[PDB]
């Protein structure tokens, strides 16, 4: 009767993506958070930070809310036969089936957003179409039972959104107040919108490796689900 | 490298994770810096939530850094009466360029002396216990007073995390990691704050924390009576 909440938690993870969410969805009444890999133990970070999975694959019980982080790691995820089997074994009866950032090119990976409307991290945001999503350009996207949040921080955003779906207002905004959540960012450079346009152009330059091997990444996986 | 910038965040029973974890992924996007998590010996530290974080270095072993940053959480009463994590706190605040904290970790800074005259903040249920400490409270989200920088609670890190950022770099290397977290945030509610919450949501928390509000007073008290003997 506890909502059964699990994270996927794969190396070199943007902990953030996790950690975000974890933190606002652990503070909710009667439900337990998972922390799940191919085996329990230590998984490390893209930063170096260690976190520990508390399952495996096998250990681990029905979810009510299964959510794919995103980061680095997740370009292996997306050719991982066994993890994406295994995303599609809960997508099957979860209540929500959740991403944050690049976690939803692992749902695309696994043939879980066909048809419907999603978002990413806005440096990625191209490779949704070929997974067969309908790109939408918002921060937390919810179509039926899917929800995704946009890059990194969006998590938080994400996991208040989805605490109201399983709960309610109310004990939404109970949360966010134990968390004083009222962000007051210095500077207004968190979307390619508002930030300035130099500092735009450094962060396309550093992602721009990273985006082609993704995007060749991408178009093996798309050429799996449509054979 | 070996000239990387050393920042260093306290990693203790019964932090907060995120206070710690927030800020760990904006600093560690910076250039050559090395990140520490600092206890009395390497090994497996259990934050409030259950989840298990890791410490890096014991006390003795923790180079001299450059910051200091103490979290907060249920285990801060604890180390503001631990005299071994205290000597650790001013020891390296003593030549840190930067001496800092989020949410309730401002206590401890506060138990350890540091903030004696020191504007500064803490999460909005515990403010009132930064003047037995010496503190001007501040209600604002990052505080900075010299090379003393404080953020409000449990969030707050990210804010305090990206100007600190500013602080050890410049302003658009600080732009370039919020662009890259896409941190441009939308809050599905408006109750952030004691001031834009709905009142019986406010009233709700306060009847909560009320409990642990009467014994961090007390904890706090016989702090302040430390500094003064």
């Amino acid at each position: 009767m506890a909502v059964q909440i699990g994270f996927l938690l794969f190396p070199e993870v943007q902990q953030l993506d996790l950690t975000g969410p974890h933190d606002v969805l652990a503070s909710l009444p009667d439900v337990q958070v998972h922390l799940i890999w191919k085996e329990p133990g230590p998984v490390v970070a893209s930063s170096g930070l260690v976190l520990q999975a508390t399952t495996s694959f096998a250990d681990c019980p029905p979810l009510d809310v299964i959510c794919i982080p995103g980061g680095t790691g997740v370009g292996a995820l997306m050719e991982d036969p066994q993890a994406l089997a295994f995303i599609r074994q809960q997508a099957a009866r979860a209540r929500y089936v959740t991403s944050v950032c690049t976690g939803s090119l692992v749902l695309g990976a696994a043939g879980l957003l066909q048809g419907k409307r999603a978002t990413t991290h806005w440096a990625y945001h191209e490779l949704l179409a070929p997974l067969g999503a309908i790109p939408v350009h918002e921060r937390v996207v919810r179509d039926g039972n899917l929800l995704t949040g946009a890059g990194i921080t969006a998590g938080i955003d994400f996991a208040l959104t989805l605490a109201a779906e399983l709960f309610d207002a109310a004990t939404a905004q109970r949360v966010q107040l134990q968390l004083e959540y009222a962000p007051a960012p210095p500077f207004n450079a968190g979307s390619p919108d508002t930030a300035p346009a130099s500092v735009v152009q450094q962060a396309r330059q550093r992602a721009a490796d990273s985006l082609h091997k993704r995007r060749e990444i991408t178009l093996r996986a798309a050429a799996r689900l449509a054979a």
